[PDB]
């Protein structure tokens, strides 16, 4: 759900 790491539900991130 957020912008940084992996991806997430709906976003390029996870933490």
């Amino acid at each position: 759900l957020v912008v940084a790491v992996q991806a997430d539900w709906n976003a390029p991130g996870w933490f």
